[PDB]
């Protein structure tokens, strides 16, 4: 599924990402516009192996099963594939984890180099939430 800004943000939104960890609805958008231009079925492959899986991009490295990443971590205890439904609850949940560990944000490098700092409000204006 390819989300529009303001459909995803009313997504993230019922999902519980508006302000989770502190971070606006307009953060969460700009990281997936830039990881994965709004398309829950994204997979990009990193040089070492593991794979970054749907809206968010999510790695196998650290946080779910691809069976295929050796000696990498299940953190969000989900297989990868599950990462790529049209519904995007299993993908915020993991999400969710990732945010809450230490850094934030700056887990999702597009977000630290493209949306970090920026005004991200223009993400979700207009939208009716
Ligand atoms: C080690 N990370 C923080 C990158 C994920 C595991 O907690
Ligand atoms: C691309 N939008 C104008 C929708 C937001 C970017 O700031
Ligand atoms: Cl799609
Ligand atoms: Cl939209
Ligand atoms: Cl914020
Ligand atoms: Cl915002
Ligand atoms: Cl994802
Ligand atoms: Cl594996
Ligand atoms: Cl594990
Ligand atoms: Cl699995
Ligand atoms: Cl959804
Ligand atoms: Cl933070
Ligand atoms: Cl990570
Ligand atoms: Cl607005
Ligand atoms: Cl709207
Ligand atoms: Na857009
Ligand atoms: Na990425
Ligand atoms: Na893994
Ligand atoms: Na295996």
């Amino acid at each position: 599924k390819v989300f529009g800004r303001c459909e995803l943000a009313a997504a993230m939104k019922r999902h519980g990402l508006d302000n989770y960890r502190g971070y606006s609805l307009g953060n969460w958008v700009c990281a997936a516009k830039f990881e994965s231009n709004f398309n829950t079925q994204a997979t990009n492959r990193n040089t070492d192996g593991s794979t970054d899986y749907g809206i968010l991009q999510i790695n196998s490295r650290w946080w779910c099963n691809d069976g295929r990443t050796p000696g990498s971590r299940n953190l969000c205890n989900i297989p990868c594939s599950a990462l790529l439904s049209s519904d995007i609850t299993a993908s915020v949940n993991c999400a969710k984890k990732i945010v809450s560990d230490g850094n934030g944000m700056n887990a999702w490098v597009a977000w630290r180099n493209r949306c970090k700092g920026t005004d991200v409000q223009a993400w979700i204006r207009g939208c009716r939430l």
